[PDB]
């Protein structure tokens, strides 16, 4: 992979990251969850266990009409990354923006495709787009 | 570490993520890398030789006077995380806004501390900001 570091540092590192970080294994038209840190269960609210080993759309919830999810499909069956934004709903209830940031990568030897996903709480910047373009009504 | 995934897998996701993701090693007042994947060689130009173990401040260039430096060292020091945008310099010459997430990590078998760093090219949203200062004003 990489003779720089050694791999169970990185994956520390990752654990650790405040940065969300998943990897997903593809399913057919289904993407799994195989890895998630605590970052990413303070995102969303919800455990490590309750999250694991299921596409993680449910975190949209009811709203299940946004444009991100049809940029995101296209973008993984045409094996390129993509970064996207869609309205997430936390365990609690709380509603934010969530910028994912998708790259697809495909393993040889198993002949099988992982994804990698870096998500950020970007609700800020979305409330500051609207306010520039009622302004620039 | 993580008894979800294999570490080898999750470093090789890495490697190929679509963002920038850098690992470093405190030394003092320095901060030294010890990994780059290939997201960052093309954030910034450098190849993966030309950037590795030195500190990365060298991508500020003579742009030296920057509000972001103090308030990460500062972070660095409390040992917390922090998410700062700084003005970077290509190796071709480009000009831009790279957000830095950085999070310090302490091995406490090593009982040295390192730090992991995710950076996008956030220019875009950026020069949104600076027009909607312009407009309210
Ligand atoms: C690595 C990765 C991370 C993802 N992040 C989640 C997330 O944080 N929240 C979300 O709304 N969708 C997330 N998605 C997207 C959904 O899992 C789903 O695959 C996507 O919406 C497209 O498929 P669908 O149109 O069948 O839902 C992620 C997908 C991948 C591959
Ligand atoms: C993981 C990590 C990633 C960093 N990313 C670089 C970068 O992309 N560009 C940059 O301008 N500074 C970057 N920095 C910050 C500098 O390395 C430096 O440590 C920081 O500016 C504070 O120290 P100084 O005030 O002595 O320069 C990064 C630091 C760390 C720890």
């Amino acid at each position: 992979g990489s003779h720089m570091i050694n791999a169970q540092l990185l994956q520390s590192m990752v654990d650790a990251s405040n940065d969300g970080i998943v990897v997903a294994e593809k399913e057919g038209d289904d993407t799994i969850l195989i890895y998630v840190n605590a970052a990413f269960e303070y995102l969303t609210g919800y455990s490590r266990d309750e999250t694991l080993y299921q596409d993680c759309r449910f975190l949209q919830g009811d709203d299940r009409d946004q444009l991100g999810r049809a940029r995101i499909r296209k973008a993984m069956a045409e094996g390129r990354p993509c970064r996207e934004v869609l309205r997430n709903y936390r365990k609690d209830g709380s509603a934010f923006w969530n910028e994912l940031s998708i790259t697809p990568v495909k393993s040889d030897f198993d002949q099988r495709t992982y994804f990698i996903g870096i998500q950020k709480d970007v609700s800020r910047q979305v409330e500051l787009e609207r306010e520039l373009a009622e302004l620039r009504a």
